[PDB]
Parts: C-alpha cells; structure tokens; sequence
C-alpha cells in the first residue's frame, strides 16, 4: 500500500527515507509491530542488540518473508554495535548474536552505536560506586577494523556510525588503512535539535543523517513534566492541522523535506500506519523555516552522562 522514497547511499544502495524504530517496543507487542510495518509497506527497520527484543523483530521478518509478503532484498534492516563489545572477538560475538536473533544472513547496515568504548563484561551499562559509566580499553577505530572486516565476508552490506560529531566522524574519515566509509551517521534530531551544522558537514562528505527520536521520544523512561514536548507543541498542531494531518506526521516529513531518513518508533498499528502515510502532502518553504526556528538544541537523548570518559560526542558545538 505504501512506500517510503529511497535516498541513496555512498555504495549506491537504497535505504528507505522511512523505518521503523524499535526501541522500548516491548517484548510480546514487537513482533505484531513489526508485521503490520511490513504489511503497510515499510522496508526499512531500525534495531539493536541493546534494546533486547532483537529475536521477536527476527520472527516477525521471517514470518513474513515466509508468507511471501515481502523478499530479504527488498528489506533494509539495521542494526547496531553496543560499546561493551568494541574488543575484537567481542565485535564478531554481538554481530553473531543480532543476526542469529534476526533469523538473517546479514546485516544491510551495521551501526556503531556510540563512540565511546565501555567496560568489556556482562554488564551493558557498566557503572563506578558514583554510578558513573566505566571505560574500556577498545576504541570505535578498533572496533570498525573488525566491522569493516564483516563487509569483506558479505555478512553487512554496509557500515554506519550513530551518536558521532564531525570530529569523531573526521577521525574515522582520517584512519590510516580505512577500507568503508559510514554510509550513515544516525543522530537525534527533530525541530527542538536541528542538528543544521552536522547535518551540512555529514553531506559534504556524501554521508546521510539517520534522524532517531523524532517525534521527542514521550516514552523514554526519564522523561520529566517540564521537559518540552513536541506532540503538543501548539505551532507544530496548527500547521498539521493546515494539512488535515496529526503533529506526527509533520514532525515526520519535516525530515523527509531535509532529505534525512527517519524512524518514528511505535507499537500501535493506526500510528504505524499513519506516520508511513507522509508521501501525499508537503510543508511549504516558510512552514520549514518555521518549524527549524523552534532549535533549542535539546536532547531527549542524553541519559549516557559519561561525558569524563574520552570522545565524549556531546561536548562538541557539531
Ligand atoms: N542511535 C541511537 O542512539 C538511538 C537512540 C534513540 C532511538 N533510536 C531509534 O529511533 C527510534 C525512534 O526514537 P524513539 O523510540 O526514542 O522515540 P520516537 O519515535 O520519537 O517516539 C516514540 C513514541 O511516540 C509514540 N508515537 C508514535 N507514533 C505516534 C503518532 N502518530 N501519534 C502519537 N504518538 C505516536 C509512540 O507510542 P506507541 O509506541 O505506544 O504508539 C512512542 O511512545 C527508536 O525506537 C530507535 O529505533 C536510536
Ligand atoms: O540506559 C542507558 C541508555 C539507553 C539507550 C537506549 C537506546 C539507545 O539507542 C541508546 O543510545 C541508549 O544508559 C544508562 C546509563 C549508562 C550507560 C552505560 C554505562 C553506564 C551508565
């Protein structure tokens, strides 16, 4: 019934302007999410090892490639590489792991979840007696020699990073011996965090930007009453409204219109279905600019509170 625009990436592949977030889609509600995602036309899905409902995205996918409801080469699934296991070994264990749990013989792409490396162990978010994070001995530059080194076995089609600034991303760029390029840098960003200077840097160097928590993630644990709210925001309904479409689909298609993908996240199957459904209308020129004048640069995102630890992301202006 539907399908998202394709931007193309670096190595010529097609990734799906829209896809499916899943983080915080509980276990028992995913694998349904999933289907009707499938069912309504998305192809691209976005995952990870450490939101820990990997395996019931996996018999979601292959139940329908089973039915003949879609084919593996028209899926784009993606997944990402926690920072527990930047260690060599560690890199093919979790990789093993995601793609067991997704029921796939590979990965289109393999993201580097977040630049800093922690604490090797059973723990996936390792503290101190302060509760603060533990470092770990890896960096991301090792860690993408041994991606780089799924890519050449045909196990990932791609590689990517999330969470990096331009320096971060300059010194991947940079890496003596670098055999991949990230296709995609996939960070915040939404009209309270416009994300401009990392998003014009990101393209000069023909990488696309991955907008995640796009309609400002209301179900993340932490959330505060005082935090802003981008679902209400007056301004954002009244030009919805002008549309005859919901807040989520405009906080949706701003992105699409900056040529940024985009992965609302949800498990109720009218809202899958309605922020799919953003191909039929488009913001004039002055409702862009409105809606980027809203930057505050606010993170929903910034429980990782490990900013003593090296390379750090938040820190830099981009
Ligand atoms: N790389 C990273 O570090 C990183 C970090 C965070 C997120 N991500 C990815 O980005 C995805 C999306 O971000 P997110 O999960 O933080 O939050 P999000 O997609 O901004 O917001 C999800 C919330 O919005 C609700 N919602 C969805 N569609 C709606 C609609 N049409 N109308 C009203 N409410 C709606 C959902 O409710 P229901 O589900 O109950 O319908 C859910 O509570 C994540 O799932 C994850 O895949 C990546
Ligand atoms: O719960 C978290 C982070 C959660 C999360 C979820 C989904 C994401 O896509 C993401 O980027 C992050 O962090 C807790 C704090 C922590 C972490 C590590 C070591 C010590 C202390």
């Amino acid at each position: 019934s539907h399908m998202a625009t394709f931007v193309e990436l670096s190595t010529k592949a097609k990734m799906p302007i829209v896809g499916l977030g899943t983080w915080k889609s509980p276990l028992g509600k995913v694998k349904e999410a999933v289907k009707v995602a499938i069912d309504a036309g998305y192809r691209h899905i976005d995952c990870a090892y450490v939101y820990q409902n990997e395996h019931e995205v996996g018999e979601a996918i292959q139940e329908k490639i089973q039915e003949k409801a879609v084919k593996r080469e028209d899926l784009f699934i993606v997944s990402k590489l926690w920072p527990t296991f930047f260690e060599r070994p560690l890199v093919r264990k979790a990789f093993e792991k995601t793609l067991k749990d997704l029921k796939l013989s590979y990965l289109d792409v393999y993201l580097i979840h977040w630049p800093q490396g922690f604490k090797s162990g059973d723990d996936l978010f390792p503290k101190d007696d302060k509760g603060n994070a533990i470092g770990g001995k890896a960096t991301f530059l090792d860690a993408w020699e041994a991606m780089e080194e799924l890519v050449d076995e045909g196990l990932v089609k791609a590689l990517g990073v999330s969470n990096f600034s331009h320096f971060q991303i300059e010194k991947l760029l940079n890496k003596p011996g670098l055999k991949y390029k990230p296709v995609t840098n996939q960070v915040e960003c939404h009209p309270y965090l416009t994300q401009e200077k990392l998003i014009q840097y990101c393209h000069s160097k023909g990488i696309t930007v991955t907008a995640y928590s796009p309609l400002g993630s209301p179900d993340r644990p932490w959330a505060k009453p005082e935090d802003p709210s981008l679902l209400e925001d007056p301004k954002i309904k009244e030009i919805a409204a002008k549309h005859k479409k919901t807040a989520a689909q405009v906080l949706i298609r701003f992105h699409i219109q900056r040529n940024v993908i985009v992965i609302p996240k949800s498990v109720t199957p009218a809202r899958i279905v309605e922020n799919i459904q953003v191909f039929d209308f488009k913001l004039s020129d002055e409702e862009m600019a409105t809606i980027l004048s809203f930057n505050r640069n606010w993170r929903a995102c910034n429980v990782l509170q490990s900013s003593h630890l090296e390379d750090y992301p938040f820190d830099a202006e981009y």
